[PDB]
DNA sequence: CGTAATTAATTAATTG
DNA sequence: AATTAATTAATTA
């Protein structure tokens, strides 16, 4: 097989690589790296070496990295560029794997950890490690094996052995209910000591060393609590020991507060989970708990014991060590939906970094671009500093606020990445500038055109057609890899829809799932076994259709994140090729061409419908545009229809036959205009919005930019067995509302688009009835906790104190003495509550933190001060007085003539 | 060490 | 309560 490296460290004047073999075996070694620099030569010299700009440049062979890094220095102090890649072991891993690497996953080892820790006085601080670790649970991917290790003797109890047959039963035996399908992989070492079992750790860490090392919050947790903990016992070269080449580095990070430090193990790729999840899941959660998340994510309810964290392991050891199991295993589950492993992976490979670089989408980016052009022998620019300066973004329309019945709206295909190998943005394709008309003189055709000769933005830049950038030719890479995977995400929604469909009239047997691939369109005699399915077998399939819908969207939307993050990176000063000039083409070009396109699609339905000034789009944002339907449909008259799915269709068809083709003329218009290199400007229908046909739903509603409700029956080609609702910006959609309020607030606005204004009147009513009952959990709201320092005199609230800050300061005076009680974690999330005047706790709110129940103590207090009316105005009243203003609705029925009767 | 646009809630100070 | 400036948090894209 084809080698490829598992990771790479920069040592001194050493490479470290791990690598897997020819023979798919695993091997170390030290190598004496010899790197090259450049310099810019006279033009009469010959080489084959030129930066990006085409002009030549010698090479500089060193004896080693260290000459190399400083003849960086001195040609600083000389005030001279140095060319080339700066970071060597990126150097190395392209000069050693100068191919596209095939990496084989099943012979990478991925290690998932989590410790526990037993601590009678609050919190056990990684960089103190005073408390035992009574607990290590450690599943190897290569072994498929959970390694539990167990201490059974402690300063804070001695405990009996963990029994794997209570382990698997069910909690109705008095068992824990550890997943029958991962018993038999459970390989479990009680111990006498801690000493012992740290050094067993060790040696087991010695023989199976992880790759890849991830786990939840190991990066703040674990990793620092083992290391300090082997360090205070045994010593700091045994803790060095967790590093395969026994360096480690320990930083007390300093940005903005924090002083509780991380290990960085050199030749071991960390990819904390929590982190993974933070990047990729594209969601803003209450809590970051992993009770929280795998609940989220997999529908498994919470890991339930009786008694605080730091009694459990003395009153009931067996449960303690069996969730210790269970953590780990939630971990896997989550990634074997989410497959973030898989997609770091694959980012890592294709760019050729350290797996954990992932992370720094610059970082993904400055090896890509220095691997594609070292591929022609190009001598890539030194990085330079940069003041930070802020640049102009997209183009947002302001809406009518109104209903707004019929909708269809149309988007631009992968905007900004398109503008780039449209225009042919590139750091080296800069031709020079033109005279910038104002902006409104591009949008309606009435300036000179830019350029005969380049290709253009209407911020003033030119750009060579001759051929293609850098940046274009690597940006297409990766958003073809994006596309691929999104059809296959598409293909398994619309799959999903077909089953959701067959579930409406299941057949009465016993039988099995088909065996099917989930990101190809169901064929036809697919779709025909389908209609003679159980609901259990149906149920299965859907399941699995929508795990691989969510496979699909991990790969493509973490792609489209990647390339966009490239526009971003040219206007990040430190990306090497930071540039705001590209950076506000980009923008600057979307903003005409969002407005560009308003402009042709308001002329092509005035038209069509014989009409002079009327305005048909409703709205846009960044390459996004709302176009009223109600006219369209109206012309040909409501009573023609047969259902809903009819005028649906009518729609989709009037869109991709009529309105498409128009809108393409449009763009390749407008390419011409900028004498642009190719016309990527792709505006496809997105969605098709209305009320259900017959009733008195209002379909959908703009309260303001970035603030809208629809009632959707087809998104990009999918057509739902039922309409869904986008709804975008509103209170339903943040983390900081209350779940049960999102829940009600979403029910209102799903009543107003699809029943119409009495059916929200009936519903309001019966909410505000009932509000009172509500758990406090899902009612209070959340925030994160910044700067609770800054705002903090004396324990309270200091000048200017955000609600809050207030109300966790108002939770730290209740708390105040007790070493035990939960702390709040600046930077972290709090639920918040507002508290009824002449309570015990002084001021007018409680925060504490998200994810838990308040400290016992005060609980009962809280419940029964919890000021329930400011609650209801604040959160559910006030925007949903937002929502039917807007829409012209009342959501309470007014007095008529008709109540003096009966 | 990816980006900007934009909203709502909030505090402080004012709005004769 | 409204409005205005400044802060804070959180969205849409
Ligand atoms: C979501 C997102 C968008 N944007 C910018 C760049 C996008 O091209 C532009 C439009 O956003 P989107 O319409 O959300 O995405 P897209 O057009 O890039 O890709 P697609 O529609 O095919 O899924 O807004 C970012 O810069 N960063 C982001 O994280
Ligand atoms: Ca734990
Ligand atoms: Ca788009
Ligand atoms: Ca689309
Ligand atoms: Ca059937
Ligand atoms: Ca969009």
């Amino acid at each position: 097989m084809k080698e490829f490296y598992l990771t790479v460290e920069q040592i001194g004047d050493s490479i470290f690589e791990r690598y897997i073999d020819s023979n798919g075996r695993e091997r170390t070694r030290e190598v004496e790296y010899k790197p090259s620099l450049f310099a810019h030569c006279p033009e009469s010299q010959a080489t084959k070496y030129f930066d990006i700009y085409g002009k030549p440049c010698t090479r500089k062979l060193f004896a080693n990295m260290r000459d190399a890094s400083q003849w960086i220095k001195r040609m600083e102090d000389i005030g001279l560029e140095a060319l080339g890649m700066d970071d060597f072991k990126l150097a190395y891993l392209s000069d050693t794997y100068n191919y596209e690497i095939k990496y084989d996953h099943t012979k990478i080892r991925v290690a998932n950890f989590d410790i526990e820790v037993t601590s009678p006085d609050g919190f056990p601080e990684p960089s103190q490690a005073k408390h035992p670790i009574d607990a290590i649970t450690h599943y190897d991917s290569i072994d498929d094996r959970f390694y539990v290790f167990d201490l059974l003797n402690s300063p804070y109890g001695n405990v009996e052995e963990w029994s794997i047959e209570i382990a698997a039963k069910l909690q109705e035996q008095g068992g824990d209910e550890v997943p029958s399908e991962i018993i038999d992989k459970i390989i479990y070492m009680p111990f006498d000591n801690e000493k012992e079992l740290l050094m067993e750790y060790l040696n087991f860490w010695q023989q199976k060393t992880p790759v890849i090392l991830t786990g939840w919050n190991v990066e703040s947790f674990a990793i620092p609590y083992v290391y300090n903990r082997i360090k205070n016992i045994f010593g700091e070269s045994t803790a060095k020991r967790l590093s395969p080449h026994r360096k480690t580095r320990v930083k007390v990070i300093e940005n903005m507060y924090g002083s509780r430090e991380i290990i960085t193990l050199f030749g071991i790729s960390v990819l904390d989970y929590i982190d993974l999840y933070k990047k990729f899941s594209f969601t803003n959660q209450p809590s970051y708990s992993l009770d929280y998340i795998s609940e989220f994510e997999l529908n498994v309810g919470k890991l339930k014991y009786d008694g605080p964290i730091s009694k459990l392991r003395e009153s009931n050891h067996q449960r303690y060590i069996s969730y210790n199991i269970i953590a780990v295993y939630r971990v896997l589950q989550i990634d074997a939906k989410r497959q973030f492993i898989n997609l770091s992976l694959d980012m890592g490979y294709y760019a050729k970094i350290q797996i954990q670089s992932v992370f720094s989408p610059i970082k993904t980016w400055d090896a890509i671009i220095f691997n594609s052009l070292k591929e022609q022998n190009k001598v890539i620019p030194q990085g330079r500093s940069h003041p930070v300066q802020p640049y102009p973004g997209a183009f947002v329309k302001e809406p009518i606020p109104n209903r707004y019945k019929y909708v269809m709206s149309f988007d631009l295909t992968s905007l900004y990445p398109s503008i780039i190998r449209q225009v042919n943005i590139s750091p080296e394709t800069i031709a020079g500038t033109f005279k910038v008309a104002p902006l409104h003189d591009y949008i309606n055709a009435v300036a000179e055109r830019p350029s005969d000769v380049y290709s253009c933005s209407p911020n003033g830049m030119m750009y060579y057609k001759d051929r293609d950038g850098v940046v274009p030719t690597e940006i297409t890479k990766v958003f073809n890899q994006r596309k691929e995977h999104k059809g296959y995400m598409l293909a398994a929604q619309r799959n999903g829809e077909i089953i959701k469909e067959a579930l409406h009239n299941p057949n009465l047997s016993v039988d099995e799932p088909l065996d099917v691939d989930y990101r190809f369109d169901f064929s036809d005699e697919i779709k025909e076994k389908i209609k003679k399915l159980s609901a259990k077998s149906l149920n299965e399939m859907l399941f699995r259709a929508q795990r691989t819908e969510v496979a699909g969207m991990t790969a493509q939307i973490n792609r489209k994140l990647l390339i966009n993050s490239l526009y971003g990176a040219l206007g990040n000063v430190w990306f090497r090729y930071y540039d705001l000039r590209n950076a506000t083409a980009i923008t600057t070009f979307g903003q005409m061409a969002l407005q560009w396109i308003e402009r042709k699609v308001n002329e092509y339905l005035n038209e069509v419908c014989g009409t002079e000034g009327e305005a048909f789009v409703l709205y846009g944002d960044t390459d996004s545009i709302y176009v009223s339907a109600d006219k369209i449909i109206d012309k040909v008259g409501e009573s023609k229809f047969r259902d809903t799915n009819h005028w649906v269709d009518f729609l989709d068809k009037f869109a991709r036959e009529r309105m498409e083709p128009a809108i393409d003329r449009g763009f390749r218009e407008m390419c011409e205009y900028m004498n642009n290199k190719q016309h990527l400007m792709f505006m496809d229908r997105e969605a098709i919005a209305g009320p259900p046909l017959g009733s008195k739903g209002i379909g959908g509603f703009w309260t303001g930019k970035k603030r809208y409700a629809l009632n959707v029956w087809d998104m990009e080609g999918t057509r739902y067995a039922e309409p869904k609702l986008k709804i975008m910006g509103l209170e339903t959609q943040k983390s900081s509302t209350p779940k049960a309020v999102q829940k009600a607030l979403k029910e209102c606005i799903r009543r107003m688009l699809q029943e119409g204004e009495e059916s929200l009147q009936e519903y309001f009513k019966e909410f505000e009835k009932e509000f009172r009952q509500l758990n406090y959990i899902s009612i209070a709201s959340v925030s994160s906790a910044n700067n609770i320092a800054k705002y903090d005199v004396g324990g309270f609230p200091g000048p200017k104190c955000p609600f809050h800050i207030r109300g966790i300061l108002t939770y730290n005076r209740a708390i105040k003495g007790n070493i035990d009680a939960p702390q709040v974690v600046e930077g972290e999330k709090v639920y918040v509550l507002p508290l009824r005047e002449g309570n015990p706790f002084g001021d007018k709110c409680i925060a504490w933190p998200s994810g838990t129940e308040i400290t016992d103590l005060i609980k009962d207090d809280v419940l029964h001060w919890m000021d329930y009316t400011v609650l209801l105005e604040k959160t559910f009243i006030k925007p949903l007085e937002g929502f039917t203003s807007a829409a012209k609705l009342d959501y309470e029925k007014k007095a008529s003539l008709f109540d003096m009767f009966d």
